[PDB]
């Protein structure tokens, strides 16, 4: 038994709880209910096997067990009309066909919050149900969340109720806590979902390559050999939770953290108080630790790497090793560059000890390599600089808004809301890095904007319709970023064109809050220059202003809302004539 195995080492509750999150992600449309039905007559199976170890399938692969429950209502295409399909397969995949089904934007209506008087009410009545719908509409809206890391959200999100309801002004204890966890949340989930992209697109030595240089950079005192143990399972541990498999995923993800805490000494300094505390928050708080301090004295990389004789020479013996060890060594000491960046120079360098090696002098060849570096280290130093002055000067609004006809100009077809929300997050770096001395800029805009760029590509793979992103994201993960500055205006589109149903008018916009009236607002710029890609300089402004005046003026002005019909077809008329 295997099902008996994870009982026994989650234990109840986490058990519960990840079998949900499992079915909830992978049947993302079917009801609260249903769900908690077969997570209970799953659960239920559980016990049993943990008595007897033989008794009804309990020998079987969670595969197996966890398909053929799910299968009770896939069959059901007039719900899930797809999915009977996968049902219809068999055990080498009727997985493949799961995890291939998944939908990083399901049509799930938007999940609006009860009055913090109901919240409160419904949460101390039943504090089970409460908790269990949490996970169910996360796990659901957010197929890849990291499940380990979902579980420690959880804990969080109740304690906030459990605190504010006690409150004196118990809206003003909650609601900020609750919009902290709804950010926290997108980004953990947009930070996981480019690992899994990694893994499932370009493969494991891509992630190991991203994890090498990573931990090198935040335990710069480990030894190669450690950080490589370290590599190995990490891993693993990110392979299993996005083959689908959470259970074992969670399993080893504490066990990792048992192990870090236990070689404390020999891998990071600033472990210790992450390791005093509830499993959870250990797990949570080594992944985030800052980096140790360097090691005092270190020789120049030159010496091994590009000096000495026998380069080529160890090259061919253990390639993989070889440039694992350069990575290590050159991530350790600058905790300055992005991991991108220092990719990008493992990737240079590797490059240089093919053609080099193969010669008839490689030391001649290969010997001004770091001549090479330079221009890659100072383009995005160059980027970074110049996108966070001009994000000063216009604050976050103004600096999204030119992104937004930037990018609407280098991928015009892309959906207008994927463009929306993709220059929003990228604008959103300013405030995120600006503010941060140049020693720690690099490394936290250029890996934040490798996550951003990620959401596009996943959205975009679901319906392609630029190749030019389709290139710029399956080209190389590494060079993502580069390629899209390098993008300029495409030069192929031709604008659309008007008609009523492009964009519709109702006066419902003077309810929503000041947030989805910008964002009304950034949805109308993109639709602008998907129509008038070229004619563009200050007639957008002279226009988006003349926009702002329209909303202002039918939302204060006690007509019914019909100068909204008679006005909206006005500024139309405005509008072509610029
Ligand atoms: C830090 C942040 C403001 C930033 C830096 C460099 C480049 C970009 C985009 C425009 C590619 C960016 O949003
Ligand atoms: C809302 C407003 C800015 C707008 C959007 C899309 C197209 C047009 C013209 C070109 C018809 C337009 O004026």
């Amino acid at each position: 038994s295997e099902v008996a195995h994870r009982f026994k080492d989650l234990g109840e509750e986490n058990f519960k709880a990840l079998v949900l999150i499992a079915f909830a992600q992978y049947l993302q449309q079917c009801p609260f209910e249903d769900h908690v039905k077969l997570v209970n007559e799953v659960t239920e199976f559980a016990k049993t096997c943990v008595a007897d170890e033989s008794a009804e399938n309990c020998d079987k692969s969670l595969h197996t067990l966890f398909g053929d429950k799910l299968c009770t209502v896939a069959t059901l295409r007039e719900t899930y009309g797809e999915m009977a399909d996968c049902c219809a397969k068999q055990e080498p995949e009727r997985n493949e066909c799961f995890l291939q089904h998944k939908d990083d934007n399901p049509n799930l209506p938007r999940l609006v919050r009860p009055e913090v008087d109901v919240m409160c009410t419904a949460f101390h009545d039943n504090e089970e149900t409460f908790l269990k719908k949490y996970l169910y509409e996360i796990a659901r809206r957010h197929p890849y969340f990291y499940a380990p890391e979902l579980l420690f959200f959880a804990k969080r999100y109740k304690a906030a109720f459990t605190e504010c309801c006690q409150a004196a002004d118990k809206a003003a204890c909650l609601l900020p806590k609750l919009d902290e966890l709804r950010d926290e949340g997108k980004a953990s989930s947009a930070k996981q979902r480019l690992k899994c992209a990694s893994l499932q697109k370009f493969g494991e030595r891509a992630f190991k390559a991203w994890a090498v240089a990573r931990l090198s950079q935040r335990f710069p005192k480990a030894e190669f050999a450690e950080v490589s143990k370290l590599v190995t399972d990490l891993t693993k541990v990110h392979t299993e939770c996005c083959h689908g498999d959470l259970l074992e995923c969670a399993d080893d993800r504490a066990d990792l953290a048992k192990y870090i805490c236990e070689n404390q000494d020999s891998i990071s300094s600033k472990l210790k108080e992450c390791c005093e505390k509830p499993l959870l928050e250990k797990s949570h708080c080594i992944a985030e630790v800052e980096n140790d301090e360097m090691p005092a004295d270190l020789p120049s990389l030159a010496a091994d790497f590009v000096e000495s004789k026998d380069v080529c020479k160890n090259y061919a013996e253990a390639k993989d090793v070889f440039l694992g060890m350069f990575l290590y060594e050159y991530a350790r000491r600058h905790p300055d560059y992005s991991v991108v960046l220092l990719l990008r120079l493992a990737k240079t360098y590797e490059t240089t000890l093919e053609k080099c090696c193969a010669a008839a002098d490689p030391h001649e060849c290969y010997a001004k390599v770091f001549d090479e570096f330079k221009p890659l280290v100072e383009e995005p130093q160059n980027l970074i600089k110049q996108n966070c002055e001009l994000f000063e000067q216009l604050g976050e609004y103004k600096f999204q808004n030119a992104l937004l006809v930037r990018y609407t100009k280098k991928v015009p077809q892309v959906s207008t809301p994927t463009l929306v929300e993709v220059s929003r997050n990228l604008g959103k770096v300013g405030s995120k890095c600006c503010k941060h001395p140049e020693a720690k800029r690099m490394p936290c805009a250029e890996d934040y904007l490798s996550v951003v760029l990620n959401q596009l590509c996943v959205l975009h793979e679901k319906t392609p319709v630029s190749d030019r992103v389709t290139k710029c994201c399956t080209e190389s993960l590494v060079n993502r970023r580069p390629c899209f500055s390098a993008l300029e205006v495409d030069e192929t589109y031709v604008p659309k064109e008007f008609n009523a149903e492009t964009f519709t008018f109702h006066a419902d916009i003077c309810t929503l809050s000041e947030k989805e009236r910008q964002i009304k607002k950034q949805t109308a710029l993109v639709e602008l220059v998907k129509h008038k890609p070229k004619a563009t300089k200050e007639q957008l402004k002279a226009v988006m202003d003349d926009f702002a005046a329209f909303v202002e003026k039918c939302c204060k002005a006690d007509d019914k809302e019909t100068c909204f019909a008679e006005e909206g077809k006005k500024l139309v008329a405005a509008s072509q004539a610029a």
